[PDB]
C-alpha cells in the first residue's frame, strides 16, 4: 500500500529537482496526465503541458525550498510540509506550504495539491 | 464566503471538542451525514452512526490531542497538524496526525480525513 520510503523519497527527489529547475524531469516524476494544484483553489492544472506550465510560472521566481518538518506518507498518500525561501521588492519572505501528493496504480502520482495559508508565510528583511 | 480565520477558529473548536471527547458535540459540529476518513486506509464512513461509532472507538483511548504546529485553512478546507498523547500501560507514545477536512465557512463540515503514519508516532517513556 505504497511505502513511505518510496513516497517520501519521491518527494525528496522532487524537491531537489525543483531547486534544480528540472521541469521535464519533475514532470516525469509523476504521471503525464496528472493534475497539480498550486497553491490551492487557484485553477488546478492537468497534463505534463499544464503541470509544466504551472511549475514553470512558479519557478519563474528565484526561490529555494527546503524541508523543515517532515513528510506524511500513508495510504498511497504523501502529504509533506516544506518551506519556501523567496525575496522580492527588498522584502524577504519564507512560506511553509504543505504538498499533498496522491499516488495511484502502484506508485504513480496523478494528483498533486498543495496547502498554503496566510499565516504560513513569514515576511522580513 | 471562506476565510482561514473563521476556518481555523472552527478547527480549534473541533480540537477542543476532541480533547473533551464529546461525540455529541463533535457530531453537532460537522454535518450529520458527513463522512469521516481518519486516520487512513481507504475506508471513509458516512453518517453520525459510523462517525460517532468510530470517534467513540477512538476516544476509547485515554489520550490528549493538542496542536503543536499550525493549521492550513485553504480550499474551503482546514488542514492542520496536531499531536496525540497516549501511554501504553507503562509505555508512552505521542502521535502527530494531520487533520484535513472540508466545510462551509461556519463549520459546515460534511467531509473530513486525517493523515498519520509510523513516523508520526513518537514512542518514549
Amino acid at each position: 500500500m505504497n511505502t513511505p520510503e518510496h513516497m517520501t523519497a519521491v518527494v525528496q527527489r522532487y524537491v531537489a529537482a525543483l531547486n534544480a529547475g528540472d521541469l521535464d524531469g519533475i514532470v516525469a516524476l509523476f504521471a503525464d496526465d496528472a493534475t497539480v494544484e498550486d497553491p490551492v483553489g487557484s485553477e488546478p492544472r492537468s497534463g505534463t503541458a499544464a503541470i509544466r506550465e504551472f511549475y514553470a510560472n512558479s519557478l519563474k521566481l528565484p526561490l529555494a525550498v527546503e524541508l523543515t518538518q517532515e513528510v506524511r506518507a500513508v495510504a498511497n498518500e504523501a502529504a509533506f510540509a516544506f518551506t519556501v525561501s523567496f525575496e522580492y521588492q527588498g522584502r524577504k519572505t519564507v512560506v511553509a506550504p504543505i504538498d499533498h501528493f496522491r499516488f495511484n496504480g502502484a506508485g504513480k502520482v496523478v494528483s498533486m495539491r498543495a496547502l498554503f495559508g496566510e499565516k504560513n508565510i513569514h515576511a522580513g528583511a
